[PDB]
């Protein structure tokens, strides 16, 4: 379980490693994903320094019958099998209506390349949800060792209703306002054939790896301690489910998961999603991704 340095992206490296996806949501969220150059002269994308900022628009006022709210969704140039992706985050999306994701799949194949969800929530809703979305003949063990809490066990995205098989993360400040009061944290994900991992380690962690919170060239998994997520091969050949996978980092808003009225008003957020969205843009001023790096490990 040992990995070296394939890919290190801080600050401005993103805008030459990674592409802006200008493309209709495909979770049919209130959101106009912009092109690259857009992103840029409008800063909804900021990559100098130490830092990317990923963000909302939070000063227009939608027209009702026009585009929804400008975000953008990055997806790295290359594509990756067995690896680890390591994300030092320091904020992510907060607000009502926001959807944000960071995650691998492969598009062009979807769901037969696999998709995995590291970091992934709705309405600001506490914890973590990470996720395995396949095609048929894959699921997880009800029991296997790691921190948090399964909730859905098939992963095959036409006999689960669409949800995936998930794993709730074990603590609040693992997402959501709760992530961002603390300062964020890093994700790990480690992809074989044999399984995939995600662990969670908050900003304030005594017991963050070093391989992890420094971002060395050289890292050793077999030291993380127990996953935060587990996703053994038991039922599901992990390798025959997924294939070169990008990873896409983005915010939507409402749409299939978050736009629910029941799910939406459920987590306290007033009325209607899209009426929200459209009429609340300093509520977005914090629907924002600031992220220190992303390295990835083969
Ligand atoms: C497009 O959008 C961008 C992004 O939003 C806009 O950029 C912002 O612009 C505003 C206005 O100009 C800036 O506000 C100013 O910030 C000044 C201070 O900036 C410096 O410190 C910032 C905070 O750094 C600390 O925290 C971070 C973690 O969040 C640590 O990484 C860092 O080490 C610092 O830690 C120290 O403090 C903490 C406690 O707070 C301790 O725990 C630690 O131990 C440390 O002691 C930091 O964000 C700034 O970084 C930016 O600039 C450096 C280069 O200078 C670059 O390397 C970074 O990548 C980043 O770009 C910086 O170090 C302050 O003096 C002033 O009053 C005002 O508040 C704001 O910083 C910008 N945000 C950015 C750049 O991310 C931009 O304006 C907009 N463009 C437009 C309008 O055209």
């Amino acid at each position: 379980a040992t990995y070296h340095l394939e890919d290190n992206w801080v600050g401005s490296a993103f805008l030459s490693t990674f592409t802006h996806e200008a493309i209709a949501d495909p979770t049919h969220g209130r959101v106009n994903y912009v092109d690259q150059a857009t992103a840029l002269a409008k800063n909804l994308t900021y990559a100098s320094g130490d830092t990317l900022i990923l963000r909302a628009d939070h000063t227009t006022t939608l027209s009702p019958s026009g585009p929804g709210r400008n975000s953008v969704r990055i997806r790295s140039i290359k594509t990756y099998t067995t690896h680890v992706a390591v994300f030092d985050v320091r904020h992510m999306p907060q607000g009502c209506g926001t959807w944000p994701a960071a995650w691998e799949t492969d598009e062009g194949d979807w769901p037969n390349g696999g998709e995995v969800d590291i970091i992934e929530g709705v309405n600001d809703q506490s914890p973590n949800a990470m996720t395995l979305h396949t095609g048929a003949n894959c699921a997880m063990p009800a029991s296997r060792t790691m921190t948090g809490h399964a909730t859905n066990n098939n992963c095959d995205v036409n006999t689960d209703g669409n949800t995936g098989c998930g794993v709730q993360a074990p603590t609040a400040n693992s997402y959501g306002p709760s992530f961002n009061a603390n300062g964020g944290g890093w994700y790990a994900m480690e992809r074989t054939n044999s399984f995939i991992k995600v662990w969670f380690f908050p900003r304030n962690a005594g017991n963050v790896p070093n391989d992890i919170a420094s971002g060395p060239a050289t890292i050793n998994t077999d030291n993380w301690g127990t996953p935060t997520a587990f996703f053994p091969n038991t039922n599901c050949d992990i390798g025959s489910h997924f294939d070169a996978n990008n990873i896409i980092i983005n915010l939507t808003f409402c749409g299939d998961w978050a736009g629910q009225a029941s799910i939406f008003n459920g987590a306290g957020c007033p009325g209607s999603c899209v009426d929200y969205v459209n009429n609340n843009p300093s509520a977005f001023a914090n629907a924002y991704w600031d992220i220190a790096s992303v390295r990835v490990y083969q």
